[PDB]
């Protein structure tokens, strides 16, 4: 078939060349080198034989260091005095424009202190120290451990408890696996490195300064000072070798749990203020400067033949940090590799039913901002046009089995193509990926399939699927997460993400990074290339079923005030219901559809593209104009998850200590009304009459 | 042709029937005669042949006099004492439910001060008051005459300058016809007679209690104090007799010019007070009472043959606060006349290409209700599938010729249509209805083709244009403008609209009437049958141009400002010119497609279809989340009358008088973007590649 010889053509040894081509120098977003890296992807776009690929731009706020006001973080003594202050891998000593490390967005500023540890900078970490232990923040350093919440919102949730500042390290706990060398001698995180990322709360909004609308040249733009998400503390990160010198003295109450404490050699004594040294108050120094910067996408095309105006989109981030040999340079060997493999199809004479939009994004590090722009831009034809987004990040963050997230709409297809790509996984040689990802990863509520994830976000699909309804997909190999029990990988966002790494300690064959890009691109294949879209609406509807059944669950410890005020989730469960009806009648009509009636075929076609875009509610959810999901818009606590019903979610979260309960809870029958509605309206466009 | 059989099919005699039997009582939303109403049309739809007809019911906020709290006005003396109080046409002495004349939605009070005249109560009245006069209205009753703005309106602005009731009273320089008796020996208003009407703000919303939403059984609803719009100081009107004894011994400044004296023997001195009387103090006495109630859509349709999933909307109200003569139930009668001719096509075979929608609405008198809350529910289908909406209104406000308001995509087949419609005037027995309205109403921008005018609000065409960019018109005869002056029409909302008005007094033959009905049927026709969707979108591209010029024009009285606040129109004008040269290419395509292709057929469809779409912003506004068109939402000032490119209009509007001059100008900057965008975005869905 043609998708076996898209998948066949695929080879191991290309996915290393392209990424060894890539990784030599650092390609941070609005540099010349990532512009240079954008203009090679086109030229070779357009070898391949790609309709088009071209340049686009936008201007937008980036952040970086300045490089005559260097970032760092001291101890002074009583008489100011300092008495300590913070401070390229082998092969790589010639390179000279490594970024150091920082948080991009950081406000500016050298606030000095007494230092405060609160775990992980979480909402409930903020309520324990001030609402158990009676601590002030106000005014304070705070000292957290990256992990668990996406570092944005660690930073939002200092500022609302008065700190000052705040610093962020990677904890051995979190970041360093058990019984492996530190970097170049295995892949452990060294005490030297700091992780970088960026610290806004943009929910979704991209470009800090033009929320809403491309930033093109004569666009409206935010004063600086009023840019979406922007915070307003310094903060910086450090490797645990600095942190271990700022904990090590903390006094005041001892770590109250083990949970609390980390794997330093140091107590995890909460503060505020040291004992038993020197050392008297913390001090910051962070001067990065915001600036309006040209960024560019690269955008291609292979034109449809029957359906040129429906479109599935396959797009990957190219900026890095430092060198992203993962993330995310290993995803743009993949998409150059799945452009070459679809360019050698066209060799043959091959075109695809629908179109195929190939897209490099640009300034993903600092807020999915080129990803986000040109959604903004082509939002009129995107919505009304693509069947689907195939994201194309990192593919190698471990190497134990597949993971996959996605909407429901999208679970059989996954199932399906899985079956057909032979297993790279030692010991299945003669096995498809389906049997090893099944075998590795069995779904909780089917034991006899593999599990998907929900998209969440925190990569490029979330403006595409959480703003417009466009359904998304994501595939990428991953560690055993019932061993392995660090965070994302260990040397993640730092200078350490190198080339020898991904080639000497996770996939020296390049044969797990392959079986990605075989299935991102089979995936991509039969959704532009099947005469039926190949959606499954019954598997939404057991999804749906399933999150009304958690969603409510969560409700019964507040069983006696839902009574009191008079919340029920009847009409949830009752859209629901109609729901699962709506999408059975559906696929028992669309099995008798004539495929040689080019116009019933077509209004079938667009049901199942616009059934993902019924849950899309302009008004958005409270105080996030920009995720209008209303079944998958994200975690409030961790961008980087997914959460279901989040307008119902966010209404019932620590409802019990809400000043208002009488408001609180009107909030909920608020959110579970909406959520009733926008069920019943998707299945409404399923109906036949 | 099948057309000349639907027109010719139609006739006047049958329109008269129809008017005959819904005119007999009173049928006010909410009400039992309303819904025997619903079943009547029900019942004749299901006899025409219509594929369906159903009650499609909403709960919803309406509101009422009380019957045992009579509204009044009255006048006392120092001493307390009552000095003056406030208190059916012939044929109808029987009939027992008629609503006194009161404004829906007021607030309750007894409200008790001096009064003061406003004129028109438009935003420039009060500025005269209060900025020239130095007149405060704190706390003042003011009295103002009915016209020029959207009565809601009116008591926003009083409500806005501290007043603590509004009168409101049909002056008879606005509503009574110069030598034209009163009923019912003419149709010129009685002294006695008063307006009914609603006094919401409701900027697009619907029902009030559930902005975004349709008002189901389970839905959330808003606290009433809460409810969208409602206005917070009494409100009540008053016919001319009743006014004058109220005018005649207002004291203080005089009148400052002629534009504020009407036509009573008084002087209209502005007050505050009175002077030459026991006249002492005003006080109004307001109890309506607001009530969820049930009103009822009657929905029905005849299924497209080919593009099922394709809809052209045929929509009137038919609640009316009387017996609605002229307002709605001439439309109703017209649109019984279509649905029946329709239904005579399919009993020789025939049906439509797409599908036709038939609705008649409840609830319109109280904001839109009915087809508001119709079209929060079926957003989702609407949105993606619709491609027109014409309404069915009154259709004999006048009967001096036909007047037409549109969006540009339309202009060239009302052209069309009209030519092929006989006129109805006296005098052009052998002519078409476009050659006697190109004679009495010829277009400001071109000579030789008859004036057609913008889409405003204030009918059931609202919720589909201004919110889901539904290409909607309305057509209807109307008064000579340029020798009538008056406001609506004499009898407008009063109880005075009755059969034997319209048959004695404006079409006693019922022609103009069937010219109304063929027109709108044949739009009807042929937006549903057409292969290709008759939209010109070059028409749309010169639209655009002149009401870029117009902004602009508008602009050079603050030219000094647009410099010295860096504001530029080039990026507007850009846009302009990149949606003509694509509208001109688009349709240099359109000919070429090839008819006998249907996905080729229906992919430059789609164009047509989703263009007026490309218009519609999800953020709304500024403080207004349900008007959404770009170029064609709302006066802030007149709710009747339509605006073009609002955002930068309503922007610029008094600028000179605002606190903060960097700020206003930046928000002008800011809607000169976003309506830059979205022209640019608009051309984008047109574009090939
Ligand atoms: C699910 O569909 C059912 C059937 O159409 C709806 O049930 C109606 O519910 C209302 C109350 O909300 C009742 O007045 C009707 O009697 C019900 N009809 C039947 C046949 O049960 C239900 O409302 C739909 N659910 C939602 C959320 O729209
Ligand atoms: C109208 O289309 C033109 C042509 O594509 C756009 O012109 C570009 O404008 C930007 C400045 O905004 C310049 O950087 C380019 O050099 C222009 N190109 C050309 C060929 O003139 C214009 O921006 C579009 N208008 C809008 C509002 O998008
Ligand atoms: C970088 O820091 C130096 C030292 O404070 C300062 O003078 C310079 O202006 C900074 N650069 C920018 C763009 O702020
Ligand atoms: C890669 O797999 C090998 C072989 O099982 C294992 O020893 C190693 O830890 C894995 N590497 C990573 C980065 O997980
Ligand atoms: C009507 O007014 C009477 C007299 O004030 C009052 O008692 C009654 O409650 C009112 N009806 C309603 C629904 O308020
Ligand atoms: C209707 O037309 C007649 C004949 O021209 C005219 O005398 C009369 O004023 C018109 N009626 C109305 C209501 O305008
Ligand atoms: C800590 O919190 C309280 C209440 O927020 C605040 O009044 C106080 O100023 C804070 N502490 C200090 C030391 O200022
Ligand atoms: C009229 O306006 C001023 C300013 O709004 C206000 O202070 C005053 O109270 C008002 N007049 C009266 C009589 O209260
Ligand atoms: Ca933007
Ligand atoms: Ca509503
Ligand atoms: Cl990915
Ligand atoms: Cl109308
Ligand atoms: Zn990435
Ligand atoms: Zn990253
Ligand atoms: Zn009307
Ligand atoms: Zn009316």
């Amino acid at each position: 078939s043609i998708r076996w010889k898209l998948v066949s053509e695929m080879k191991a040894e290309n996915i290393k060349s392209f990424l060894r081509s890539f990784t030599k120098l650092p390609h941070l977003a609005g540099t010349e080198q990532n512009f240079l890296l954008a203009k090679k992807i086109q030229t070779q776009w357009k070898k391949f034989g790609l309709d088009s690929a071209k340049l686009v731009h936008y201007d937008v706020l980036l952040s970086y260091p300045n490089e005559t006001n260097a970032n760092y973080i001291s101890i002074v003594d009583e008489h100011e005095t300092e008495i300590f202050k913070t401070s390229p891998p082998d092969g790589y000593e010639n390179v000279t424009n490594i970024v150091p490390p920082y948080n991009a967005f950081s406000a500016q500023g050298m606030p000095e202190g007494d230092l405060v540890y609160v775990n992980y900078a979480r909402t409930e970490d903020f309520f324990k120290l001030e609402r158990e232990m009676g601590i002030n923040c106000t005014g304070k350093i705070v000292i957290a451990r990256y992990g668990k919440i996406f570092r944005g919102n660690k930073v939002k949730n200092a500022m609302l408890a008065g700190a000052i500042g705040i610093i962020l390290y990677s904890d051995p706990a979190d970041y360093f696996a058990p019984e492996v060398q530190p970097y170049p001698k295995g892949w452990n995180l060294p005490g030297t490195a700091a992780q970088r990322g960026n610290v806004l709360n943009l929910n979704g909004a991209g470009d800090p300064l033009t929320p809403g609308y491309p930033a093109k040249e004569y666009t409206f733009r935010l004063d600086v000072e009023e840019g979406v998400g922007i915070p307003r503390i310094p903060v910086h990160p450090i490797g645990y070798n600095d942190a271990e010198i700022l904990l090590r003295y903390l006094g005041g109450i001892a770590p109250p749990d083990k949970s609390w404490k980390g794997a330093l050699n140091v107590s995890y004594s909460i503060g505020p203020g040291f004992t038993g040294s020197s050392f008297r108050k913390v001090r910051m120094h962070v001067y990065n400067i915001n600036k309006i910067t040209r960024i560019y996408n690269v955008v291609g095309t292979i034109r449809g033949s029957v359906e040129p105006d429906r479109y599935v989109i396959l797009g990957g981030h190219r900026d890095s940090w430092v060198f992203g040999a993962i993330d995310p340079t290993s995803g743009v060997a993949v998409l150059q590799e799945i452009a070459r493999s679809f360019g050698k199809l066209m060799s043959k004479g091959w075109r695809p039913r629908r179109t195929i939009i190939f897209a490099s994004w640009d300034a993903e590090e600092f807020g999915l901002l080129g990803s986000t722009e040109w959604a903004e831009e082509n939002v009129k034809i995107l919505q009304e046009r693509s069947i689907a987004y195939i994201n194309s990040d990192s593919s190698i963050e471990g190497n134990y089995t597949l993971r996959v997230d996605c909407t429901p709409l999208l679970y059989q297809l996954v199932y399906k193509l899985t079956k057909e790509i032979p297993s790279p996984d030692d010991g299945f040689e003669s096995k498809s990926l389906y049997e090893s990802w099944l075998e590795k990863d069995p779904s909780p509520e089917n034991k006899n399939l593999p599990r998907i994830n929900k998209l969440g976000s925190g990569s490029d699909f979330e403006a595409y699927f959480q703003r417009l309804g466009i359904a998304s997909g994501r595939a990428r190999y991953t560690k055993n997460k019932k061993t392995d029990k660090y965070s994302s990988y260990p040397v993640y966002h730092t200078i350490y993400e190198t080339f020898e790494l991904v080639e000497k300690f996770y996939d020296p064959t390049f044969k797990k990074q392959l079986s990605v890009a075989q299935l991102r691109g089979a995936l991509v294949y039969e959704l532009v290339d099947s005469k039926i879209i190949p959606f499954n609406i019954q598997d939404y509807a057991e999804a749906l079923k399933n999150y009304a059944a958690s969603i409510y669950n969560l409700s019964k410890k507040h069983d006696q005030q839902l009574t009191d005020h008079g919340v029920s989730f009847d009409s949830l469960f009752s859209a629901v219901k109609n729901f699962s009806e709506a999408a059975s009648d559906f696929h028992k009509r669309l099995i008798q559809v004539d495929l040689n009636n080019p116009i019933a075929v077509r209004m079938m076609n667009d049901q199942l593209m616009l059934l993902e875009r019924a849950f899309i509610d302009p008004l958005g959810l409270p105080g996030k104009l920009f995720y209008r999901h209303i079944i998958f818009a994200p975690s409030s606590h961790n961008k980087y998850a997914g959460e279901s019903f989040p307008g119902i979610y966010d209404a019932i979260f620590d409802i019990e200590n809400k000043a208002n309960s009488r408001l609180a809870w009107k909030e909920v029958k608020k959110h579970i009304s909406i959520a009733a509605f926008t069920i019943q309206a998707a299945a409404g466009t399923l109906k036949e009459v």
